[PDB]
């Protein structure tokens, strides 16, 4: 897949800047790819440290919106409960308030997962490209594998979790 061309139509637009900067990354590839060229040594240091202030910062921002969410959850718990059978002592304005409530809520967490797995796939991509581009350099697999797997963004199943019990919630509610 495309990833380049793709990344506007797949980014939720309100959190635009903190994806992954695959152009500027790119520049820093090309730039490599440009001195091997030549029949020059390349120095990756400068694409790996802004690759890492980029994983630093959606880790960073993956986990703040993820704090948010389940404050959120905290939040509607306190007020309607723990439990979506309780939709049966609610009156019709409680109700409502809760489904639109839900709605919401499912949908920061869907943008929530979709960040996760735009993010993670422009990870994977951009490494994979400065091996393609640069001899002898190999590198893919083994920064995904130690630095970005272990991040919630890219290894995260609780979101999914979480999503199937709002969705529960609002089929309940539904009846
Ligand atoms: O989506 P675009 O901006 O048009 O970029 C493409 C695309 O790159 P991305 O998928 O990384 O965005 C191609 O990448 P592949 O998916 O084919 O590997 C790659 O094609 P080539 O590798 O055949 O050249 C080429 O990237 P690059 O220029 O880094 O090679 C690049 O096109 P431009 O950068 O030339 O626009």
């Amino acid at each position: 897949m495309k990833f380049g061309k793709n990344l506007p139509r797949n980014q939720v637009p309100e959190w635009a800047g903190s994806y992954i900067n695959y152009k500027g990354l790119k520049k820093l590839v090309k730039a490599a790819a440009e001195s091997a060229k030549d029949g020059q040594p390349v120095d990756l240091a400068e694409f790996f440290f802004a690759l890492d202030r980029n994983l630093e910062d959606v880790d960073s921002f993956y986990n703040k919106k993820f704090a948010d969410a389940c404050r959120r959850l905290k939040v509607l718990q306190d007020r309607y409960g723990t439990t979506p059978e309780v939709v049966v002592n609610l009156d019709d304005d409680e109700a409502e308030e809760l489904m639109g409530a839900l709605l919401e809520l499912r949908s920061q967490l869907r943008k929530l997962q979709w960040f996760g797995e735009i993010n993670r796939r422009g990870f994977i991509k951009i490494t994979k490209k400065l091996d393609k581009k640069v001899p002898n350099t190999t590198t893919q697999h083994r920064y995904i594998s130690t630095k970005v797997d272990p991040k919630p963004f890219a290894k995260d199943t609780t979101v999914a979790r979480i999503l199937t019990e709002i969705n529960r919630w609002i089929s309940v509610l539904g009846d």
